[PDB]
């Protein structure tokens, strides 16, 4: 379909290990209780040379490291030397993960509904923000958001 999220906000973010362009192999859990910022993107996307460009300008550039942030971009089937040559034509200075066969897609959308979309874990490990296509309004509130994932303040209660 068009937007086949089999998973929610509020809902926990299932785990994975998935390889980067640089031959890392990186698991959730090890992203988690920092904020983790997972772009669903591929190489024969258009949309995301909008989407990524802008996501390596005002959110990579800024919190790559922090201290708590974390940045993985994920292509949904095109393997090592196309996501290597889409990026390096990009910019893309953060790891992209190669999904060959849109599994770890599959672990938070329909493989066959789509594909742009981005998902920002929480510092608790829930999706709070699901955002379709990048879009330019989405993109300013998510990144305003991110600057508060940071700290966190959305929780209130502080538990």
């Amino acid at each position: 379909m068009s937007l086949g999220y089999i998973v929610r906000i509020g809902e926990m973010a299932p785990d994975f290990t998935i390889t980067l362009t640089d031959g890392k192999q990186v698991t959730l859990s090890s992203l988690r209780g920092k904020v983790v910022m997972l772009q669903f993107t591929a190489s024969w996307c258009g949309v995301c040379r909008k989407e990524m460009p802008f996501i390596e300008k005002d959110i990579w550039l800024k919190h790559k490291d922090n201290a708590d942030f974390a940045l993985i971009g994920i292509d949904r089937d095109e393997p090592l030397e196309k996501v290597l040559a889409f990026a390096k034509s990009t910019g893309v200075t953060y790891p992209l993960g190669l999904d060959p066969g849109a599994d770890i897609f599959a672990k938070y959308a329909l493989r066959d509904a789509g594909i742009t979309r981005n998902v920002l874990i929480d510092r608790e490990g829930k999706i709070v923000k699901l955002t379709r296509l990048y879009n330019e309004e989405e993109f300013a509130s998510l990144v305003q958001q991110i600057n508060e994932m940071l700290k966190e303040g959305h929780h209130h209660h502080h538990h």
